[PDB]
């Protein structure tokens, strides 16, 4: 009764077993029954929370057809059609639908990329009800229902651990701390009960059990757990507009008040020349349909399909083009540790022995795979004796077993066995018949087992002891060296307890091993070093995004020494940094935290709420802060973040809905291959706006000269529509498929204030602009001179017109190397269009039939020759100031 009011795992922490087993009306040792489950469910419901809510695909039509410029790309259209322009309308039209198409296919296929890659099996749970255990799906709980917890189970929902005997919990996940936390069934304080990691006596949902037996009662289920109040706090935040969006919106501004100026000064020249209104602001409407381009939508949306195509053709899925884009123009990195920068596996790198010699082992995770190394020599099987004892040791005393690479108990023990299953050693468990076992205990610190041989059981008894130095050292009496048995010295105590510190040192775990007939005349074999070592290939990802300009930051729940640890070895510490605690985080606000983040790298036990804050902090300086991880904490960080990359293995379904791209293999060549990506796509789209916007400048010019004056347009239909398709078409979509250079994507990551429209570009388009008009007025002039109108004048115009527009193109190919820096072939595309163009403006010039149709004359070698050289100097110009630019660049 009392609808079971929802108890939260503080107060649940606070009050003792017995109050809230009162409180929520749980019977503890006979459980609930069916119909108070049943009625408990029809409120509560299912042990589930909505993720990634889909909308119809007429939704997300619409959310794609949300873009100013295209909102831009309808006026014009609706203005063109209230003037009966049809030709312009359909052009638009085709274009918006063809944008909204590709972007809509593009979602759809990522969507179902990330839908497939996830694949979740329904878990289960083991509960007890009536007074009889029986297995439930993880959905049917119920508050108030007794949950037994075994090794290797996840926990289903929030429980109030009332029995539990050497209970390990690895809450990794929720917290981040690599080392599992014990669990008592007594009271906390509400002093101590502040953070997520002090309370011992609550189970989260989602954790993995490690060790140790638990008994519980569920507190929370659905929405209410500590998995639910993350999800709420995702869906509280609003992700931050992209870059590339802003400076869209800034462009078409820019576009509309460009179109403004100049019907406002078409305008003023019709006002001051003395025509008439009405036809004056129909050529103005006329002109501002004929500026504000189309193509620019196409043209972007096919570069970043090509670019989402090719990053998953590299292992990685990207929800959207705005966010490979920031990706691009990412300024500062963060990553969660434990996760993303660390395999999450605790693997024995480091192995001393009691002869004093020392080996190392590679390779990373609970696989094969990896060698161990003494002295430059490969050790495999028993070829050392010495190592292969200590393999022995640890493999034999040893109860966590691994298949299919997953762990199934405490990470040290299945450090042990990887190394042993590295050694090839593997099977060494079942040669021998465990006798007497004694476990591993907080108190005692040590665990030994008794056991004999299979074929060998005439064999004397021996003993295998694994633990901390401190207590394996009082049952070790002896020593091996070189096979010698040897009484153990004060002297070489000694140096096993300066080894033992040195390897704490560097942020390895110490565990002693053992071995002899009976405990207290044990034989002392050596140390092995255990620490969580970072993911393969992740230093050198590092140093070399270091070296590129962009900071990179550690953000963790874990404790101070091992993010110390983990950032000294990939080089994100050393012996002058600060590292700063969540606590620090909560102290100061705005300022301070201003001035303290960006100074600082290491962020040690950190709250969601904390790391959300670091986000936002980063992101008032401006920088782009980007962010890795696979927990909850990382989920709201990315939802905080512009940018989010998530792991596809190791991610949780939080994390990789909260993220905006999720990676397959777990790399970050990906990462700098987006970045590549995306630096060649704003490269791309800059010089394909500067190519258009010169066009349309030059165009618009040259024909409200022609109008201004006596000639009204002096250029039949076919040839207008030829010139809008050069421009506008296959030209306009190779300048913007053009390819990544080597030199753009090593340079340091654009800048927040860094707009597209600079005074550089403006200037270049002004002055090509110039150029083609002077080139075109200057042969119209000489034509009008001729005092003849006999299509002479308009082919010749036609072809200068084009021959410009082909320069310009070629000029504009590339805006920091030069012509003869790229190769003249490049794109092959843009070969076969400008083969295909030239061969159809000698068939139309050529051919009296298309003569004809586009009024046009025959033209000489001379005369061709002679056009070919004089509209050349827009390529002239701006190879002379490319060449000047790239001089005083190095100078
Ligand atoms: F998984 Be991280 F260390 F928060
Ligand atoms: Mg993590």
């Amino acid at each position: 009764e009392t609808m079971i009011p929802v108890l939260t795992s503080k107060k649940a922490s606070e009050l003792p077993v017995s109050e809230v087993a009162s409180i929520l009306q749980a019977d503890l040792q006979n459980g609930l029954n069916k119909c108070e489950v049943s009625h408990r469910r029809a409120f509560h419901g299912w042990n589930e929370f909505d993720i990634s809510e889909d909308e119809p695909l007429w939704k997300k039509y619409i959310s794609q057809f949300k873009n100013p410029l295209i909102m831009l790309l309808l006026a014009s259209a609706v203005i063109s059609v209230l003037m009966h322009q049809f030709d312009d309308a359909v052009s638009i039209t085709v274009a918006i639908l063809i944008v909204v198409t590709v972007a809509f296919v593009q979602e759809y296929r990522s969507e179902k990329s990330l839908e497939e890659l996830s694949k979740l099996v329904p878990p289960e749970c083991h509960c007890v009800r009536e007074g009889k255990l029986e297995h439930t799906l993880a959905r049917d709980l119920v508050p108030g229902d007794t949950v037994c917890l075994s090794v290797g189970d996840r926990v289903p929902a929030d429980l109030r651990l009332f029995e539990a005997v050497d209970l390990s919990i690895d809450e990794s996940s929720l917290t981040g701390e690599t080392t599992p936390c014990s669990k008592v069934t007594a009271p906390q304080p509400a002093a101590t009960n502040g953070d997520l990691a002090s309370r011992s006596n609550i189970a989260f949902m989602g954790t993995l059990v490690r060790c140790g037996k638990a008994k519980g009662v569920v507190i929370g289920t659905g929405e209410n757990s500590e998995f639910g109040e993350v999800f709420k706090m995702m869906q509280a935040e609003e992700a931050p507009k992209t870059p590339l969006q802003k400076s869209m919106d800034l462009l078409g501004k820019q576009l509309s008040f460009y179109s403004f100026g100049i019907i406002g000064i078409i305008m003023l020249v019709g006002w001051l020349l003395g025509k008439d209104i009405l036809e004056m602001f129909t050529i103005s409407v006329s002109l501002a349909v004929a500026a504000i381009p189309e193509g620019l939508p196409i043209v972007v949306t096919v570069t970043l399909a090509l670019g989402v195509m090719r990053m998953v053709k590299k292992r990685a899925i990207v929800k959207k083009l705005p966010i490979v884009e920031t990706l691009g123009c990412c300024n500062v990195i963060c990553s969660d540790k434990t996760g993303t920068l660390t395999k999450n596996e605790m693997t024995v790198t480091h192995i001393f022995t009691s002869d004093g010699l020392h080996a190392e082992v590679t390779g990373v995770g609970y696989n094969q795979f990896g060698e161990v190394i003494v002295d430059g020599d490969v050790v495999h099987g028993f070829y050392n004796p010495a190592v292969s004892r200590i393999v022995e040791a640890g493999c034999v005393c040893n109860d966590a077993v691994i298949r299919n690479n997953t762990l199934m108990g405490k990470p040290t023990e299945g450090a042990l066995i990887a190394l042993a299953m590295k050694m090839g050693l593997d099977g060494l468990q079942q040669d021998y018949i465990r006798k007497a076992e004694y476990p591993f205990s907080s108190e005692q610190k040590w665990m030994a087992v008794k056991c004999v041989h299979r074929t060998q059981q005439d064999r004397p008894e021996i003993c295998f002891m694994k633990g901390a130095y401190e207590q394996v050292i009082k049952y070790c009496t002896t020593y091996q060296s070189k096979g010698q048995t040897l009484t153990l010295t004060q002297q070489q105590r000694d140096v096993y307890q300066q080894e033992k510190a040195r390897m704490g040192s560097a942020g390895l775990r110490v565990l002693a091993l053992a071995s002899g007939p009976e405990l207290g005349q044990l034989t002392f074999l050596g140390l092995v070093g255990i620490i969580d070592p970072p993911r393969t290939g992740v230093k050198e990802a590092v140093t070399t995004l270091i070296a590129s300009g962009v900071s990179i930051k550690m953000i963790t729940g874990d404790s101070q020494e091992t993010a110390v640890a983990i950032a000294s070895r990939l080089g994100l510490y050393s012996k002058t940094s600060q590292s700063v605690s969540g606590e620090e985080i909560d102290a100061m606000d705005v300022q301070q935290l201003s001035q303290i983040v960006p100074k600082v790298a290491v962020f040690y036990r950190a709250s969601p709420r904390h790391k959300m804050k670091i986000i936002k902090s980063l992101q008032k300086n401006g920088s782009v802060v980007a962010m890795t991880g696979d927990g909850v904490n990382d989920a709201v960080a990315l939802k905080a973040a512009d940018i989010g990359v998530a792991m596809g293995q190791t991610g949780t379904d939080v994390c990789k809905e909260a993220a905006d791209m999720i990676l397959v293999d777990d790399d970050f060549q990906t990462i700098m291959s987006a970045i590549e990506e995306g630096k060649g796509i704003y490269n791309n789209i800059k010089n394909f706006v500067r190519f258009q916007l010169s066009t349309s400048i030059a165009a618009l010019t040259l024909i409200s000269l022609a109008t201004l004056m006596n000639f009204p347009n002096p250029l039949n239909a076919m040839q207008i529509l030829w010139i809008n398709i050069i421009m506008d078409g296959p030209p306009a979509q190779s300048l913007g498929v053009e390819p990544v250079d080597k030199d753009v994507i090593r340079k340091p990551p654009r800048n927040w204030k860094d707009s597209i429209l600079t005074k550089n570009l403006i200037l270049k388009i002004l002055v090509s602009s110039i150029i083609i008009v002077c080139g075109t007025l200057f042969v119209f002039w000489r034509e009008l001179r001729d005092n003849v109108i006999t299509p002479r004048d308009t082919t010749m115009t036609f072809t200068c017109f084009v021959f410009f527009d082909m320069f310009n193109a070629l000029s504009s190919r590339s805006q920091t190397k030069s012509v003869f820096e790229i190769g003249l072939c490049s794109n092959r595309m843009f070969c076969y269009a400008v083969l295909g163009s030239i061969m159809g403006q000698l068939l139309v010039i050529y051919f009296p039939p298309l003569q004809k149709v586009f009024q046009t004359e025959s033209l000489s070698i001379l005369d061709l020759l002679f056009l070919l050289g004089l509209t050349s100097s827009v390529c002239i110009v701006a190879e002379i100031i490319k060449k000047v630019e790239r001089s005083r660049e190095k100078i």
